[PDB]
């Protein structure tokens, strides 16, 4: 049962936004746990208030702990979704504040924890379309979570050239997030054109190797940008891969 009682929800400061409406922070009280809490400003229409609920019975499909859980809902008006907070925010945004403070195994950790996320998403046959290192929270510093679901410098070469995206599609753009969090939060391609960076691709170009990243994981990185997409991993392997690396990192 995904009610909840709007009595045991505590709604704190405004976050974000989303399409329906700002999202806050708050406390899930019971005879207390930090929570997200999105709100639907026009819930009393009833197409969007359907259309808003339908975020929540699609993320109740997944349960896997480095994706951002459904908690609950309150479905009388004012229409709220509860989900789980990840306090410490955007990945992006983290990495790029703490980098003076954030060790190799911790940035290593991230990339392998994504990848058990997009390994279950696979295993649903789900593509994300959407994999950077900006759509990913951070719960704790040693805990990431995929949450909420052109960015052309993360695309594979045939989604930028035919709008196909696959799992294949997918391990790409993990390939990409991974650069991104071996470098920091640095964004792929910075200063370069959208519209240039397909060119580059097409010529072999590639994101170098970050300072520190172990060989492994950068050949590794360099499989998930083959060309062709069925010289690509899949999440299985780049999962197991990543925790060899992560182990030998550790120790």
């Amino acid at each position: 049962d995904y009610e909840i009682q709007r009595e045991r929800i505590e709604l704190g400061r405004c976050i974000g936004e989303g399409q329906f409406g700002d999202v806050h922070q708050g406390i899930y009280m019971s005879p207390a746990m930090a929570v997200a809490i999105k709100t639907c400003k026009n819930c009393t229409s009833d197409s969007v208030r359907e259309k808003f609920l339908q975020e929540a019975l699609t993320m109740r499909q997944f349960d896997h702990p480095h994706i951002v859980k459904l908690i609950g809902v309150i479905t009388e008006n004012p229409v709220w979704i509860i989900m789980e907070l990840c306090t410490l925010g955007e990945l992006r945004s983290f990495l790029q504040v703490r980098k003076f403070s954030l060790d190799l195994a911790s940035l290593i950790l991230y990339a392998y924890q994504l990848s058990t996320a997009l390994a279950y998403l696979e295993s649903k046959r789900f593509v994300h379309r959407d994999i950077a290192a900006r759509n990913v929270l951070v719960s704790a510093t040693d805990c990431v979570k995929l949450g909420d679901f052109l960015p052309i410098k993360w695309m594979a070469p045939e989604s930028i050239n035919f709008r196909r995206f696959t799992s294949a599609s997918d391990v790409w753009m993990f390939g990409v997030c991974m650069w991104e969090i071996l470098m920091h939060g640095v964004k792929p391609f910075q200063g370069v054109k959208n519209n240039d960076v397909i060119g580059r691709i097409e010529n072999g170009e590639r994101l170098p190797m970050p300072p520190n990243c172990p060989p492994t994981l950068y050949s590794l990185m360099t499989k998930c940008w083959a060309y062709d997409p069925s010289r690509r991993p899949r999440f299985t392997e780049l999962k197991a891969q990543l925790s060899t690396i992560l182990e030998e990192e550790k120790l």
